[PDB]
């Protein structure tokens, strides 16, 4: 039927509806730290989220998205490998059923418990729908989560999850500050890639931070109580909503740090 993360509709099946799944710049990938090349030409990452306007949180049946007002330059990503200004439209996470898996990117084959994706689109293309049709249309900032101490800036997200348990549920989520989800360092790896879910469009400049954030076991346990299904349908826990690493093919991962 329609795509997902189960035995019968999971990542190994996606290529039948989305042939680009076997394309030349698919994501995620394994980041081989010893093979990534330090690029001294990479500019400092500029994360400008002080005027962010969060609107809503939505369970879309695959993950949950915290959506932002992207009709003005309010929360933007610039610099690093990017040319121009990319506006924040939403963030979401991928996570595991167990602490030993859940991230999409891996680092020297290591899987983290989850991965945060802050999705931005290039303002020169006018809107998000146009941007995903362009090779430099999106910039996604990826941040690994490990289980340890709680992340205080994540708790407001965790506490609203009871109100969006099932597919199609949304709730107001204003005045949330995404700066509270960032690690101390903005050192990153970067490569050209794709959306990690269908339609798997090859429109993403990936910027993956070296430094993970820590979240508590209670925080990630609350992610795993979410449902892929809609209300009134058979319950399937929303866990392991990650795509495994894809072949790097003709790409070099660049590092901003030595
Ligand atoms: N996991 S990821 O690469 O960050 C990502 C980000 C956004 C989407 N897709 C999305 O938000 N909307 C969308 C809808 C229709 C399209 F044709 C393309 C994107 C999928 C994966
Ligand atoms: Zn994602």
């Amino acid at each position: 039927h329609h795509w997902g993360y189960g035995k019968h509709n999971g990542p190994e099946h996606w290529h039948k509806d989305f042939p680009i799944a076997k394309g030349e710049r698919q994501s995620p990938v394994d980041i081989d730290t010893h093979t990534a090349k330090y690029d001294p030409s990479l500019k400092p990452l500029s994360v400008s989220y002080d005027q962010a306007t969060s609107l809503r949180i939505l369970n879309n049946g695959h993950a949950f998205n915290v959506e932002f007002d992207d009709s003005q330059d309010k929360a933007v990503l610039k610099g690093g490998p990017l040319d121009g200004t990319y506006r924040l439209i939403q963030f979401h996470f991928h996570w595991g059923s167990l602490d030993g898996q859940g991230s999409e990117h891996t680092v020297d084959k290591k899987k983290y418990a989850a991965e945060l994706h802050l999705v931005h689109w290039n303002t020169k293309y006018g809107d998000f729908g146009k941007a995903v049709q362009q090779p430099d249309g999106l910039a996604v900032l990826g941040i690994f989560l490990k289980v340890g101490s709680a992340k205080p800036g994540l708790q407001k997200v965790v506490d609203v999850l009871d109100s969006i348990k099932t597919k199609g549920k949304s709730a107001d989520f204003t005045n949330f500050d995404p700066r509270g989800l960032l690690p101390e360092s903005l050192d990153y790896w970067t490569y050209p890639g794709s959306l990690t879910t269908p339609p798997l469009l090859e429109c993403v400049t990936w910027i993956v931070l070296k430094e993970p954030i820590s979240v508590s076991s209670e925080q990630v346990l609350k992610f795993r109580k979410l449902n892929f299904n809609g209300e009134g349908e058979p319950e399937e826990l929303m866990v392991d909503n990650w795509r495994p690493a894809q072949p790097l093919k003709n790409r070099q991962i660049k590092a901003s740090f030595k």
